[PDB]
């Protein structure tokens, strides 16, 4: 009874933090190229002078 409400009220939050997290991890990856694709930019900076003369 007052059991079952509690592994209900459980079952939602962990359904919800597992969600959560997946979602975090997928930011957590676009970060990571987005900061790639910055630092290949940065490159293309100090590569200037070879790509334009």
């Amino acid at each position: 009874t007052a059991g079952y409400r509690s592994l209900t009220y459980e079952e939602v939050l962990q359904e919800l933090v597992k969600h959560k997290e997946l979602l975090r991890r997928k930011d957590t990856h676009i970060r990571e190229l987005e900061d790639y694709i910055d630092n290949l930019l940065v490159r293309v900076m100090e590569e200037t002078p070879s790509i334009l003369r």
